């Protein structure tokens, strides 16, 4: 899963992440979806792999605008990378973080500076972390609600925490942003959208995925 060379320093990992082209970040995401398609499909029920690429492009857009060196927050809210993978995704981080032992199909990397700051590990771990919350959601939700409430867990820690406005502005927006890439033939190029971009169709945004 590691992208940059083993032993690369924090500041080099960050500089190199900031230099990745949109196309390069899309390729990292696609590789991880390819590797982990069976568990992604099993949990989320996405139609096919292409729409799963688009969903995770939607997450990259919503969380970082594809700026892979984005870093935010403190403690449980401290996140890095294109998907804003928080410390809580990682094994052997703070012992008070809620455990994520419900995704045996994906390696859970330990919390280390390489594993948190390397783009490859960060993307793998963000997918794993999302699946952790989507599986919490699947206990009570079906169809689009698995990914919709799984996203709310990803961002807030709680699948049912959020008010409708934030479900719309975070989860529905993620779905809409991801679909932009598929609908406009931007699955491999350097083009990107962004939260609230008026180019994006954000009406019935879950449609393409199922
Ligand atoms: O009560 C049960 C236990 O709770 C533990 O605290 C939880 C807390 O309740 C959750 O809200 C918090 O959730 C994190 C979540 O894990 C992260 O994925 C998320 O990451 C965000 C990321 C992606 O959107 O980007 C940010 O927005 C950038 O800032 C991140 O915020 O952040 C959520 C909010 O912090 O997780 C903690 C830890 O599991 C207590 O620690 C326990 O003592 C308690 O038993
Ligand atoms: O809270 C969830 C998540 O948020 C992440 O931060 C997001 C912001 O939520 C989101 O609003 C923000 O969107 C910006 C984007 O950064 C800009 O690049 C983009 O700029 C547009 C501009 O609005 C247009 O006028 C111009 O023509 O084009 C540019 C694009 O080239 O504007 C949007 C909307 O304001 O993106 C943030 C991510 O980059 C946090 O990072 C994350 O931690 C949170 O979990
Ligand atoms: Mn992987």
């Amino acid at each position: 899963d590691g992208y940059f060379p083993p032993g690369t320093s924090k500041h080099e990992l960050i500089a190199r992440a900031s230099s990745l082209k949109v196309s390069e970040v899309k390729a990292i995401i696609k590789k991880q979806v390819d590797e982990h398609w069976d568990v992604i499909r099993d949990v989320c029920g996405f139609k096919n792999k292409e729409v799963a690429y688009a969903f995770f492009f939607g997450m990259a857009t919503r969380e970082s605008t594809f700026r892979a060196a984005t870093e935010t927050g403190s403690g449980a809210s401290h996140a890095f990378g294109p998907l804003q993978t928080a410390e809580t995704a990682y094994a052997n981080a703070n012992p008070n973080y809620m455990p994520e032992h419900n995704v045996p199909e994906m390696h859970q990397y330990d919390f280390t500076e390489y594993n948190f700051y390397d783009v490859g590990i960060s993307v793998h771990m963000g997918i794993r972390h999302f699946l952790h919350f989507a599986r919490l959601a699947k206990e009570k939700y079906s169809g689009r609600d698995i990914a919709r409430h799984g996203l709310m867990g990803y961002n807030t820690g709680w699948i049912d925490g959020a008010d409708e406005s934030w479900i719309v502005r975070y989860a529905d927006e993620t779905a809409a942003l991801g679909a932009w890439y598929l609908r406009n033939n931007h699955m491999s190029d350097d083009e990107f959208t962004w939260d609230t971009d008026p180019r994006v169709d954000r009406s019935n945004p879950w449609e393409i995925y199922y």
